[PDB]
C-alpha cells in the first residue's frame, strides 16, 4: 500500500479517529507527514490520526471557513499565524498547554508567532526559512564567490547574466520574494500598529526587482515553481523556501548549492521569511479526539519525529532536542545544507499575524507586485493602490 492506504486501514480499525486537514499536495512534505502518522498510528490501541489533503494552504483555509459555516470542523489542521488570528475571532481553537502538550524546548521565534494575548494556540510543525539556492557549477565557471551581501548578489547576477546571455536570478513576483528584499532594505510592515504596504523600503524593494527585469539579470517565473522551470535558460540563484529543497535537488541538472541569504553587510546573513504552518486543535472536537491530538502533538515534538520530518523535507527542526538526535546528526554530517538551513533559521522575520493577511498578501500586495513586474506599473503607484485597498479591507 501507499502510506495513505495504510492510514485508511489503520483508521477503519480504530475506535477513535482525529482528522488532521493539511495543504501538502505531494512530494516529500506529504510523504513525511504521512510517514509520521503511520508510525503514530502503530503506537496506539485504536486511536488514530487521519490526514485529509485539502489542496494547498489557500484551499485549506477556504475549506476550514466552509467547515465553520457547515457546523463541523476536523480535530486538527495546519494554520499560518494569520489563520490562527482569524480562527481566534470565532473562539474556535483550544489553548495547546491546557491540552497538556509540553512546549519546553520549542524554538522561541516559532512559539512567539503562535502566542496571542500570552496564550499559545498552535504547535509549530512545518516551519520553513528562505535560503539562497544556487548553481555551484555556473558560479565556479565565471569565478564568482557565493554573494554574502545584497550589493555582491546584484553584482554577481549582472556579471553572470552578461556572460551567459540571459537573466540568472530567477524569482516569483510574489509577496514571499518581495519580503526578502523589503526586510533586508530595512522595511517593516507595521508602523505604530498600522499596516503600511507603500513605505519607502517597499518602493525600493519592488523597484530593485523591476530594474532587475529591465536590466536583464532578474527573470520573473510566472508558470509553476522556480524548480519546475529549471533547464529553460541559465540559472545562478533564487531566494526560496527551505521546503523547496527536495524539489530543487530532484530537478537541478547542475550541482545545487544552498547558502545563507545575502545581507545588508557581511556582519550577518540577511533575514529570511519564515513560512510553513502550525497545527491547531478545534474546541468542537470530542474529549477522546482531543486526547488523540495531545498524544499526536507530543509525538510530533519528539526528537526523532522532528529529526526524520526536517531531514526528509528541508523544514527547520522546531525543537532544541531535534538537533541532539543522532538521526539528525548523521544527516547533517553527510549534508552540509541541513546545517545551512538551520544557520539561516537564526536570521528570521515574520509577516503580520493579522486575520486579513492571507487576502492582503495574495490579492492586494501580490497583485501590486505582479502589476509592477509583469505590466511595468510604476512601483509607487502600484503600492499606493495596494495600501488603499488594504486600509479599505481593514476598516470594512
Ligand atoms: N495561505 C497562506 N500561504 C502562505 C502564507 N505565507 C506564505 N504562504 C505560502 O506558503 C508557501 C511557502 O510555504 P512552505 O511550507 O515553506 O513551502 C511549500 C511549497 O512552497 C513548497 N513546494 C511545493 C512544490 C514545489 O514544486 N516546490 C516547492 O517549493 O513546499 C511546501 C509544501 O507545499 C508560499 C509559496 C507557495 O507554495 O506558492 C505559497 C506561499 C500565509 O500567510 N497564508
Ligand atoms: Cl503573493
Amino acid at each position: 500500500m501507499k502510506p495513505e492506504d495504510v492510514i485508511k486501514e489503520q483508521c477503519a480499525r480504530a475506535k477513535v479517529v482525529a482528522e488532521l486537514w493539511h495543504g501538502f499536495t505531494g512530494g516529500a512534505p506529504k510523504a513525511a507527514l504521512e510517514n509520521l502518522v503511520v508510525e503514530f498510528n502503530k503506537a496506539q490501541q485504536g486511536r488514530c490520526v487521519r490526514p485529509v489533503p485539502q489542496g494547498g494552504y489557500r484551499d485549506l483555509s477556504t475549506k476550514i471557513k466552509a467547515a465553520f459555516a457547515a457546523g463541523k470542523v476536523p480535530t486538527m489542521a495546519q494554520a499560518a499565524e494569520n489563520n490562527i488570528a482569524l480562527y481566534l475571532e470565532a473562539k474556535a481553537l483550544l489553548p495547546i498547554e491546557s491540552l497538556g502538550v509540553k512546549l519546553q524546548g520549542v524554538n522561541l521565534t516559532f512559539l512567539n508567532a503562535v502566542r496571542f494575548g500570552g496564550v499559545v494556540y498552535g504547535v509549530p510543525f512545518n516551519k520553513s526559512i528562505q535560503v539562497l539556492y544556487y548553481n555551484k557549477d555556473l558560479l565556479k565557471k565565471h569565478g564568482v564567490p557565493v554573494p554574502a551581501t545584497l550589493e555582491e548578489f546584484v553584482a554577481a547576477a549582472k556579471k553572470l547574466s552578461r556572460a551567459e546571455g540571459g537573466p540568472v536570478y530567477w524569482f516569483q513576483p510574489d509577496a514571499s520574494t518581495f519580503a526578502y528584499f523589503f526586510f533586508n532594505l530595512g522595511g517593516s510592515y507595521l508602523k505604530d500598529g498600522k499596516l503600511v504596504l507603500n513605505s519607502k523600503e517597499a518602493v525600493e524593494a519592488l523597484t530593485l526587482l523591476q530594474n532587475g527585469v529591465k536590466e536583464g539579470w532578474a527573470k520573473p517565473i510566472t508558470s509553476g515553481y522556480i524548480n519546475q522551470n529549471l533547464g529553460s535558460g541559465p540559472y545562478a540563484f533564487s531566494v526560496d523556501t527551505s521546503a523547496g529543497y527536495t524539489y530543487y535537488l530532484r530537478a537541478a541538472k547542475f550541482d545545487l548549492g544552498v547558502a545563507t541569504l545575502p545581507g545588508r553587510t557581511k556582519g550577518q546573513p540577511g533575514y529570511g521569511l519564515v513560512q510553513g504552518t502550525n497545527l491547531v486543535v478545534f474546541r468542537q472536537a470530542s474529549k477522546e479526539e482531543q486526547a488523540v491530538a495531545k498524544d499526536f502533538l507530543e509525538f510530533v515534538l519528539s526528537p526523532r519525529a522532528q529529526a526524520v520530518f526536517a531531514t526528509a523535507t528541508g523544514y527547520v527542526p522546531v525543537t532544541e532536542g531535534a538537533l541532539k538526535d543522532p538521526v539528525y546528526q548523521a544527516y547533517a554530517a553527510e549534508n552540509p545544507d541541513y546545517a545551512t538551513i538551520v544557520r539561516q533559521s537564526r536570521y528570521a522575520k515574520f509577516e503580520p499575524a493579522l486575520a486579513e493577511w492571507e487576502q492582503i498578501r495574495f490579492d492586494i500586495l501580490g497583485q501590486a507586485i505582479k502589476e509592477a513586474i509583469l505590466n511595468k506599473a510604476d512601483p509607487k503607484a502600484a503600492l499606493d493602490r495596494a495600501q488603499k485597498l488594504a486600509e479599505d479591507l481593514l476598516s470594512s
